[PDB]
């Protein structure tokens, strides 16, 4: 049974196993369960169907023999469309059990207890800092004293800004049968298990595997972005509502182990969250006004719904009958304007006694907050509401008072210690999320606003926005910025994309700015750029204009961003306007998609060098927001060396990041990585601006530049001057599939990076990492050891390395080679083939720098994964290919088996969409 | 610190200490944390008292040297209101916390693997058969078939009735405070603690320990009895809701083990929940019509608000969308006719889609829920509702049938393993626990329907029945039983007892049967009394007549019994109404007030014989209810086998048994305990049936009714015919005190027992059983043998030694000693000593009878736990005495020490009742 299942996975992943490496034991115990279910459900011989295709992926993935993807390959081409579906159901179930457990192995592996002190420890979840180790090397090693310590923690901010699962948004619901089984299996292993509670877990298991397998409904409908936005919050309830004051109490600890003896301010801002889900329309016209209505309004629901929920727990505890004169003045003036009669809420139904008195105030608050609910919810559904301001909360200070005049109150009558149980905990869950646990970013392209502009001039007479420099843009929009009359009448001509984007300015100026964070400008290249965005805001008189974010996309762009800020910093209105503060944009996968993924991140890392420089020199603090891609958004240990990676000062107290929506699955799922995620990102953000990483040598400066152009020239040459890559890209990748559902260029970065990662062949990634090695090399022997001394002793190369290393780790040639025999055109085979002759090349030079026999031998942990993913993958590639056969080419036909499955129209579309969800839930984050 | 602490407490309790007994460890860190508070909250000083008189007390509990007694006295008397306040206040705390970590101990101890099989294992929570074991047993010891023990089991009922706490009903929010101390303490001891997680559970621990020592209002007013129902309902929330369906799947698993292929029914009724709050009226003229009224109320708003309370997440798991026609049909009729708008919960706040079938099912059930929820909250605060009948629930078949829908679709549709998670729970607790989670019994005594029938036998000119004799009382009463026009007129005569009693039966007549259990009648004594109940019911035109109960008190009622049990079976008008079955209550401490407790046991056994043989003989099922004060009534191990030791038939497949307000919290505070007691009720109760004791020997029966004239005549002369017994009653113990907050004969039993209870002494439990044993020893030297074998071989002999033998362990002949110096007037200080002389006596035959030289040596756990407590209990007991004194002699006074505590007009009547609930929450049960 299970011992035979553990053999099978055991020959996949050799290894030193002690005491607490389960993880293997953990995938057999699923996968034994999981056939159990299969069988019962479809029948014994369904169940002996997914073994066998287990069974060859897994021999293919031993000694990689070509001969076995065949057999599988003929195996899956065989059957008929609900057999199909139903096995890339189960390979995409056990990919999320595999991950599942994964992340319950990487919860309580064992720490390292004496760290080397060298920057690599900061690699790996093991062996990095912890907050209070981070505070002790700034003390002990930078010479801070415990207050210096303390003072930059409490002016610190860290944002971490949450953006849409490419493919798959994964429904509360199935979120909470994955967390059960978690659990289940967690129990499963604890020490001193009676034998009944064995069963009992055992059965408990059985039954969460199978309603998370049946939780399957294929709905016609794409996702409404209100869905979206909705699925994608399922976090906070899971983990991270509750996981930040659990961390805000472990840096009370650790304050307290440093000799600091008071807590963390519960109002220092220190962790806020973000997003982009119903504010990103870029290249995106589903999202629209009423959409970012509406997900500012669900926001605001869903915080004033979480506070609601947990007053009644604080109140039952908050019994204390003990109070100061300002809350019992305070109760007895609520007391006496009270309500005779039945609330309909579960616990506190009649009306509150006196001699209850911080229940009385918790009453009122509870009361608000159910208002400020029903509000947000009529206005989604009805489109307005009778509900009155002052019968609600509308800013957070309303809800923050009331609760420190409870904390104050038990502190003046000798409670302060249980003051700083439950409501310390309320204060900061008020304090980090608000009255909207998320603040949204819009985002637009820049031409957008020149269209807009351009309506607007030529409907004044004056000719044609777009047709004018850069320098006459300038001056007509400060001369508008101090205009004395508007620029909109009322019958403006607009075609739908310029009404779509002006209203999306109404829809800011009529919300609370507590909704709102910044305003990024997409393929932003100039001032006028964000000139032309503060003077849209101004038009429309919004109150509090949201800061002006410029994205600088490709090299060209980078290369004149400097410029660009300098302009605006000379401006006094822009100055005026910024109030000391800038942030600026960077994208990785973006850039990376113009000149390849090497060049961008040198590129990436002079810039924010230069604009760093020239903010102090105009005397403003920059924050660099981070955009997908980069080796920050990797998650776990691997960020945290990346964050300490950053160019000097380029942190400075506020750090701003993307969480990729294929990350946030391991970075906030189960709540020990919750935590640690939180942690990690403060911690890192807090060392940097006071030890910043070694400036690079200037021969490792000048070794960068010169790889650089020869990795762009390979990057471009292959992707943007052979005619035929185009062509080659559409039959090798589901690329076309995925996008219905002026080349690479005008293709937006996340379908580029995700077509390749789908084949396991990853070409964004890597492509002209090896022409800058090899050419480097060649040019000089020496070279390569200086480049080793880079991979050694650089944190920025080391973990720009580390990253494609990762992803070499998720690739498999022999796929593309499979693809390129299934879909490609005899004539182009040879173009495919010389690409995985790249593909070998580059690895190989990589693993010589990075001082690696195999790949990963660095990680191990990371390696085991991986590995132990590899054949449900792998399966699911198969099963996508000749899919994608049947679909392109209507003629191609193969004898289909008997059907095998019982029970007791889907088609092809079906179970591709299934493939590829499976396959990126498989191979999380790449580029 | 720490160290020191264990130290002391060590010295109390030597032991043979393995690596599960950490009972003294638990009790030295509690100690030593609330030792910090007092400092914290009172200063240095009144902890140093604090300390002081612990030691002293510890000291005297060591070698019991009255001077330690003296000394802390001397300490105790010299403390000002204020002081003499914190100082109960201080010791109360330290015993619930004792009580706590004695529940985690008892919850972590190890079972014993190998049990010898003897009777005796039963008497001990360790050694006890758990529910397997149990089926194990009856199958290859007694050859039952699985199939004969699961059929006895689905037809068999355990009913656990409620009564309230005789002092002190512990309120909700303060019982969740002690349930978390509880839990930090188990996870401060949980295996790889990190040191963070350690310092911050024990902030955690010291904070839960002031907020519980802080709920601390002396309120002016008695609870009402509306207050007191609603604080004894608490256990639901905090461990019986959950726990049934958690045991009830132990069964199932239990049944699997022994090769039964099916689960337990869900609707199966083998576990129901009653209660006397609100519906005792006995003695008790504060329980009104409304009173009892309102508590049918509260528990069905209760009950439905617990349902509604855990529907939402029921309705997020059935996410599923394959269901069956019959659930189809069902949930688009419910969508079809569904609101448009917004619904005020906490999840499914929008209309619910129809591919959502089982949450559009299970969306109709929480509307139904929280409507009858309201009904009875209008009900209750405004006197009536326009809430409609199909709005809600009036039947709990209407609230089972749409779950079996949900059932039997998911099995239906192959997923049978989900339906029987929590879906399988939800309909376990319906079924257990109804529309109203506890049936209300009734009770008052025969002489308040014995003036209502003569008042209105005058009315009507036709005598008096209170005259009549009981042959005329039961002609007339058959006679109107069958009469064709109504006994009441509207001008009938009515005293204020006589309406209350009749408006009792107006409110059984207009609330739904399901709110109602019994009416017993205290102070049975005739047929007669039953019939007038059943008259007075039928005159309200009761359409479900409450079944009635007769309780029989005195050992002549007793004796009468049987003759009276015999005519009632012998009229056909009351065999038609009672459909074959009957239920008698037995009262053990009322029995034992009127004749000693070894005299009540015995003739309690002999009378239950009797009746079960008359009730065979007229084909009635007959049920005993258990009232307060036996063996059946100690809750834990000794449960087990008090139930085992009944005699034969006297259970046949229906237990009814107390669970006294006394042993709530130790028999369902903490969880696993809440379970193991289900557990052995249910395993005893099955086993009794199929497997009776031994029935005594017959120079067995005849040396128990020797002993029982001598014990009664011992017992009766000193309490009875003594003329100064109750004079030295007033004086030695708090008993006028306790009841102002016919001598001994129309003393109720909970004072009685109560007031000795608190001097240590426990007079009612012993007195008797030492005249017993010494005539019975010295009639003939064999009897001391013949009374070992009883108590080795006869489980009612070694149950009811054993419950004294408790009991002599909790006392103290010295604080009695200290009384009588204190409070006794110097002539009577001579009987107090031969009281005294009696106890040591009686204590020392049972020791030899049982075969101990010291007390508990059968059961060191136990012993253990009690000598913990001993410290505690005997400083408060000083308190008392010294506080007794004061009120009742108000020229005493002592030299006051200057005020000692801290802080940053309450009496001495509030700090005696610090002290007497402090007692009484160390004693539990005793009699």
């Amino acid at each position: 049974k299970l011992a035979s299942i553990d053999a099978q996975l055991r020959l996949l992943v050799p290894g030193k196993v002690s005491e607490d490496d389960k993880l293997v034991e953990y995938d057999a115990l699923l996968l034994d369960k999981f056939l159990d279910i299969l069988q019962d459900l479809h029948g014994e011989d369904l169940k002996e169907a997914v073994q066998q295709c287990y069974e060859l992926s897994a021999e293919y993935e031993g000694k990689h023999d070509p001969k076995k993807l065949e057999e599988l390959g003929s195996l899956l081409t065989s059957l008929d469309t609900g057999d199909s579906i139903v096995i890339a159901k189960a390979f995409s179930h056990m990919l999320n059990l595999a991950n599942l457990a994964e992340e319950l192995q990487i919860a309580y592996r064992r720490r390292i207890k004496l760290k080397s002190g060298d920057f690599a420890d900061e690699a790996n979840a093991t062996t990095e800092s912890d907050i209070e180790e981070t505070f002790k090397r700034l003390v002990h090693k930078l010479n801070k004293s415990p207050e210096e310590v303390f003072d930059a923690l409490k002016n610190q901010t860290v944002e971490l800004v949450l953006t849409a699962h490419p493919t798959q948004s994964v429904r509360r619901s199935l979120l909470q049968k994955h967390g059960r089984i978690r659990n289940c299996l967690a129990q499963l292993y604890a020490k001193d298990i009676t034998p009944d509670d064995k069963q009992e877990l055992d059965e408990a298991l059985h039954r969460e595997i199978q309603a998370a397998f049946r939780t399957d409904e294929i709905r016609r409908t794409p996702p409404t972005p209100q869905d979206e936005m909705r699925a994608g919050m399922s976090y906070f309830h899971e983990t991270i509502w509750k996981g930040v004051p659990k961390f805000l109490r472990r840096v009370d600890t650790a304050l307290k182990n440093i000799g600091i003896n008071e807590r963390f301010p519960y109002n220092a801002p220190l962790i806020q969250f973000s997003s982009w889900m119903g504010g990103d329309r870029d290249g995106n016209p589903r999202v629209t006004p009423e959409v970012t209505r509406d997900v500012c309004l669900l926001a605001r629901m869903m915080t004033s719904n979480m506070y609601f929920s947990q007053i009644e727990d604080l109140m039952i505890e908050m019994s204390m009958w003990r109070c100061n004169s300002e809350l019992r003045v305070r109760a007895e003036e609520l007391y006496r304007t009270a309500r005779k009669d039945v609330k309909h809420y579960i616990e506190f139904w009649k009306r509150i006694p006196p001699n209850q008195p911080y229940r009385v105030i918790l009453g009122d608050v509870r009361d608000k907050l159910y208002n400020t609910r029903e509000r947000s919810r009529h206005l989604l559904v009805d489109g307005k509401s009778d509900i009155p301001d002052e019968a609600v909360y509308t800013n957070v200070e309303q809800l923050l008072e009331p609760l420190e005049l409870c904390y104050r109150s038990l502190c003046d009558c000798g409670d302060h210690v249980i003051a700083d149980g439950s409501l310390l905990d309320f204060l900061r869950q008020v304090s980090t999320f608000g009255l909207s646990l998320v603040k949204l970013d819009i985002r637009q392209e820049s031409d957008r606003h020149t269209e807009v502009l351009d309506a607007i001039t030529q409907h004044l007479g004056i000719g044609s926005y777009r047709e004018w420099s850069e320098e006459k843009r300038q001056e007509w929009l400060l001369a508008e910025l101090s205009g004395k009359r508007p620029l909109i009448g009322p019958d403006l001509p607009k075609t739908e994309e310029v009404k779509d984007c002006l209203d999306t300015f109404k829809v800011l100026a009529e919300l609370p700015s507590d909704c709102f964070g910044a305003y990024i400008i997409s393929m932003a290249t100039s001032t006028s750029d964000v000139l032309a965005v503060e003077l849209l805001q101004r038009e429309y008189h919004i109150k509090h204009p949201l800061r002006v974010v410029p994205l600088f996309e490709k090299l060209a762009d980078l290369e004149a961003a400097p410029a660009a800020m300098t302009r605006l910093f000379s401006m006094d209105w822009y100055r005026n306007r910024i109030d000391g503060k800038q942030e600026v944009m960077i994208g990785y996968s973006d850039s990376g998609k113009d000149a390849g993924r090497f060049s961008a991140a040198w590129q990436l890392y002079k810039t924010q060098e230069q604009i760093v420089k020239i903010a102090k020199e105009f005397g403003v603090k920059l924050v660099i927001f981070h955009g997908r891609g980069g080796t920050v958004g990797r998650g776990g240990g691997p960020t945290h060396l990346a964050l300490l990676s950053q160019p000097p000062d380029t942190i400075n107290g506020s750090l701003r990041v993307t969480v990729q929506g294929e990350v946030i699955e391991q970075s906030f799922g189960e709540e020990h990585l919750c935590f640690r995620t939180l942690q990690r990102f403060c911690a890192a953000t807090l060392e940097h601006g006071m030890n910043p990483p070694i400036s690079p040598r200037p021969e490792w400066r000048e070794l960068m530049d010169q790889m650089a152009v020869v990795a762009t020239e390979e990057y471009r040459s292959v992707v943007f001057k052979e005619p035929r890559f185009v062509e080659y890209f559409r039959l090798a990748t589901p690329e076309l599939e995925f996008g219905r559902k002026g080349g690479i260029e005008s293709l937006r970065a996340i379908p580029w990076i995700f077509s390749w990662t789908q084949t396991r062949f990853h070409l964004p990634v890597w492509l002209g990492f090896g022409a800058a090695f090899k050419h480097a090399i060649q040019k000089d022997s020496k070279n390569l050891q200086m480049l080793q001394e880079m991979y050694k002793t650089w944190p920025f190369f080391r973990v720009t390395i580390d990253l494609v290393e990762m992803v070499f780790a998720k690739g498999n040639p022999g796929i593309a080679a499979l693809n390129d025999k299934l879909l490609v055109s005899e004539d182009l085979r040879p173009f495919g083939e010389s690409l995985r002759a790249n593909y070998e090349e580059t690895k190989n030079y990589l693993l010589k720098i990075a001082g690696h026999k195999d790949l990963l031998e660095g990680d191990p942990y990371l390696k085991q994964g991986i590995r132990l993913r590899d054949p449900y993958i792998t399966t699911l590639n198969v099963c996508q290919a000749y899919t994608l056969k049947r679909i392109r080419d209507p003629n191609y036909h193969v004898t289909l088996r008997p059907h095998i499955s019982k029970e007791y129209a889907p088609g092809l579309e079906d179970t591709l969409i299934l493939t590829m969800k499976g396959i990126a839930a498989g191979m999380q984050n790449t580029g």
